[PDB]
Order: structure tokens, then sequence, then C-alpha cells
């Protein structure tokens, strides 16, 4: 009922990066599961489409100061 997907990251480190994207997505609404793939350069996502989606990562990578390329 929620869809996954991955997108590209510009700089999310594990040591204090993994974190402050995944234990935000939580207490955001709209996703629902969520992980990182930082062997790539990407962060994988499971949202349920009723009201925000990629926002919720959008919301997430921006406020750290970094960038995404979600397809």
């Amino acid at each position: 009922p929620l869809k996954t997907q991955q997108m590209q990251v510009g700089g999310m480190d594990c040591t204090s990066c993994k974190l402050k994207i995944e234990g935000s997505l939580e207490r955001l609404k709209g996703v629902a599961e969520a992980s990182v793939t930082v062997a790539t350069g990407r962060l994988t996502v499971t949202y349920d489409p009723k009201q925000v989606s990629e926002i919720t990562i959008q919301e997430r990578i921006a406020a750290l100061g970094y960038t995404l390329a979600e397809p």
C-alpha cells in the first residue's frame, strides 16, 4: 500500500548523517519505512501516497544542507 523507492544523495556519511535522515522521518508523516545505502550515496524509503511523499525527504535532506536526486 506504500511504495518503495531509492534516491541518489550528495553527502550522507554514516558516522553522523545516516542517523540525521532516518530518525527524523519516523517523526515525519506520509513515509512509514526507510533505510540508507551510504555505500552508493543513496537513500531508500517506503512512502504512503495519501498526503506527503518525496517532500518528507526533501525537507529532511535540505534541513541538513545536503542535496538529493529521487527518481
